[PDB]
DNA sequence: GCTAAACGTCGTGAGACAGTTACG
DNA sequence: CGTAACTGTCTCACGACGTTTAGC
């Protein structure tokens, strides 16, 4: 659990809100007690040939990996703790992503506790609901509603 | 001359090695000593729904202006002085785009050297070339090369 | 049964200048 | 005349996703 440089995070933050994605996706399972596992996402994006800024950014924020896919790379961080401990100190820099990195630390805080009522779940993907509308959302399929089709 | 906030500063920097783009242009132009204009920009482009944040940046940065183009908007910056002036400050945390930066700082700086010769304008010319070729470059049109072609 | 590294992609939101003109 | 503003727009370079495989 480490504490990042301030000067790094405000350059980050930065390139964050830039080339960044804080994402929530409600995804469908068939091994998860209500059909589906939640799943979040801190991600940078650039061109393949700019590879290098992403892998050392896996040096620095010291935990995450960079896949190829393309003429394009990103930098992926889901790990539930060094995601939170990385947002929570990324947050209070962030200005066009600010909210849905708190809505995602949020979700995580809350995510034990949606493991058991099934309503508390529904509650919590509506917190991802909240991301993806803030976000320049377009290609998003299961959302909270379709979790609704967790009556029988 | 105005003096920037670091912390400022960093962010930008982040932001704008994200969505940015340092450009330097060679317009043909008929009037212009060697019928060619030196241009320099420096944007920042971010869809319209967000233009706020394009806003906040002309009062912070004290000089530019916010464009609109229907789905997109930009930051743009083009006088001389408050240019190098910006760059200056902003120069020293860019990590993507800190040559394209500084090599319009150089070119700049040698505007009228170039003003009085055909040689120092061709060389300056080549200045050019590097930044787009640093860039992610695809329309370009006229080139240190094009201008060659007024040698007669 | 839930986290998570992989893997595949829709529709832009950007980057990057082209071209022509008004004026200081 | 010379430097920047106004105006255009191509070709993506990313953003915000969906689906499969790994594995304890
Ligand atoms: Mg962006
Ligand atoms: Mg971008
Ligand atoms: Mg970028």
């Amino acid at each position: 659990n480490t504490k990042y440089n301030k000067e790094f995070l405000l350059y980050l933050a930065g390139f964050v809100d830039g080339d960044g994605s804080i994402i929530a996706q409600i995804k469908p399972n068939q091994s998860c007690k209500f059909k589906h596992q939640l799943s979040l996402t801190f991600q940078v994006t650039e061109k393949t040939q700019r590879r290098w800024f992403l892998d050392k950014l896996v040096d620095e924020i010291g935990v995450g990996y960079v896949r190829d896919r393309g003429s394009v790379s990103d930098y992926i961080l889901s790990e539930i703790k060094p995601l939170h401990n990385f947002l929570t100190q990324l947050q209070p820099f962030l200005k066009l992503k600010q909210k849905q990195a708190n809505l995602v630390l949020k979700i995580i805080e809350q995510l034990p506790s949606a493991k058991e009522s099934p309503d508390k779940f529904l509650e919590v993907c509506t917190w991802v609901d909240q991301i993806a509308a803030l976000n320049d959302s377009k290609t998003r399929k299961t959302t909270s509603e379709t979790v609704r089709a967790v009556l029988d």
